């Protein structure tokens, strides 16, 4: 019973599709295309249009490398891509209403991903929760995060945070236009995973983002993840420019270079997280963790968590983690934790069972993910902001169970997109999957609607506090566990 549904935005009318249970608008522009003079420059509001704009099709993704690690396990194709990528997608029960709004920032290391990916489909959230869901694209890679302040001067001030500024523009668009799609502009929750959660953590710090959301969910990511000093960022940028072949100060070459060549130059630097939001002193005045300590988000309610076996995802690329090679493992640990590596290795090697890599995978999970989660939770608890903590323990059985509860596994559970294409390849085909997704899905709904994640499906979920450190565990049997990271937190402090 699918029918076109037209809604009018400040810029113009948009044509979307509805079965009547739910409506969707795809490829709605929240900014003018960041091309030519707008390339490497802050996002600009879209030009108004006459006529009814088609919102039946997704916008192109930002230019990106293949980053096929998830894709090799999944069946996913390369994303259709263009420098003109600034589009958002809206799911709503109805254009009439003032519903709670959930705004999603995708992950992928500030280099890959898109709002258009099917696992981020908002239909189920909207239907079950009576909420409006928004997914968005932001500039990725060099075009989003290249710090050009030193190389090209003040005209490019803020260049390191362009992707963040895109996210802020989308949030501005929502404030202005969400009512037309049945959303409440005053009731907006931002949620992200990985680099998206890192993005959310930055937005809590950023003055430009203030007042644009009231609540935040950070999944497998935090303000600690990926944030760069201006100096570190300028060094990376020099390397990228070298690969690109653009001399510092050469404006014509900068605008002239094709977008794909920017992607290739970043790829040339090699694997890791070389690009990220920058403490530039404007968009980001301070480090996000410093802002949290200061009480910058004391009004904002936070749901924050991690998966039990985060780093195991990386084993798909690098199988040392499934092995017992000490020299190789030491190198990898040392890359992340530098001088502390030796002491921490001794603590983790003693704990657990199996291969050394299996025993060291928690140390990598803690350094990269758990530390940020806990610092976020602790800062909010100290300021007295409402905060809830979770650990997702449901394991995928795929590839002999070696992934466990790996990074990104929670995403279909939160969105209830388990049946969507490629998800089952990641999550396995177990029937217990659906029950776990329901409890998580409904908690995300509940948080956005009332600022409390508790629902009847769950056991009682206490706010996270320094004394008890209560953490909800999503598992076949959901439970609250108190101070689960205690042993680790003490040893890391030692």
């Amino acid at each position: 019973e699918l029918h076109d549904v037209i809604v009018e935005t400040r810029y113009g009318a948009v044509r979307g599709r509805s079965d009547g249970t739910v409506c969707v608008w795809k490829g709605v522009p929240f900014a003018r295309p960041p091309v030519g003079p707008l390339r490497f420059r802050p996002p600009e509001p879209p030009e108004p249009w006459s006529g009814v704009r088609d919102a039946t099709r997704f916008g192109p993704a930002s230019v990106q490398p293949e980053d096929r690690l998830i894709s090799n396990l999944t069946g996913g194709a390369t994303l259709p891509q263009d420098e003109d990528c600034l589009y958002l997608n809206i799911w709503s029960p109805s254009p009439d209403g003032r519903r709670p709004v959930m705004v999603w920032i995708h992950g992928g290391a500030y280099l890959t991903g898109a709002g258009s990916i099917p696992w981020y489909d908002g239909t189920a959230l909207a239907r079950e929760g009576d909420v409006v869901v928004v997914t968005l694209n932001y500039r990725l890679g060099a075009l989003g995060f290249l710090y050009l302040e030193d190389a090209f001067g003040p005209e490019f001030t803020g260049s390191g945070n362009l992707g963040i500024l895109d996210q802020i523009a989308a949030l501005r668009w929502v404030r202005e236009n969400i009512a037309a799609f049945g959303g409440d502009p005053d009731r907006v929750t931002i949620f992200g995973e990985s680099a998206g959660a890192g993005s959310v953590g930055v937005l809590l710090a950023a003055p430009a983002a203030r007042g644009l959301f009231h609540r935040a969910i950070l999944q497998s990511g935090s303000g600690a993840l990926g944030v760069r000093t201006a100096a570190s960022a300028a060094r990376v940028a020099a390397r990228v420019l070298q690969h690109a072949g653009v001399e510092p100060g050469d404006r014509e070459a900068l605008r002239s270079l094709p977008a794909r060549a920017w992607a290739n130059a970043v790829a040339a630097l090699g694997p890791g997280l070389p690009l990220g939001p920058v403490v530039d002193g404007t968009v980001l005045p301070e480090h996000p963790m410093a802002a949290l300590a200061r009480g910058a988000a004391r009004d904002v309610a936070v749901l924050v968590g991690v998966n039990k076996d985060e780093y195991n995802l990386f084993a798909l690329q690098d199988p040392a983690w499934l092995g017992d090679d000490e020299a190789a493992l030491r190198q990898r640990v040392e890359a992340v934790v530098g001088p502390a590596a030796g002491r921490l290795i001794e603590f983790y090697r003693s704990r657990g069972e199996g291969s050394l890599g299996r025993r060291l995978l928690p140390l990598m999970s803690y350094a990269v993910f758990v530390r940020g989660m806990l610092a976020t939770a602790d800062a909010q608890a100290r300021v007295g902001a409402p905060v809830w903590a979770y650990r997702f323990d449901f394991e995928t059985p795929v590839l002999g169970g070696v992934l466990g509860a790996c990074h990104a596994l929670e995403i279909p559970f939160v969105f209830n997109t388990l049946d969507r294409a490629g998800a089952d390849r990641f999550t396995g085909t177990a029937p217990e999957r659906y029950a776990v997704a329901q409890a998580m899905h409904r908690a995300w709904i509940a948080f956005a609607r009332e600022g409390n994640p508790q629902h009847d499906g769950l056991p009682e979920w206490p706010r996270y506090d320094l004394e008890e450190r209560a953490v909800m565990v999503f598992a076949v049997e959901p439970r609250v566990e108190r101070d689960p990271w205690r042993a680790e937190r003490e040893v890391w402090a030692a």
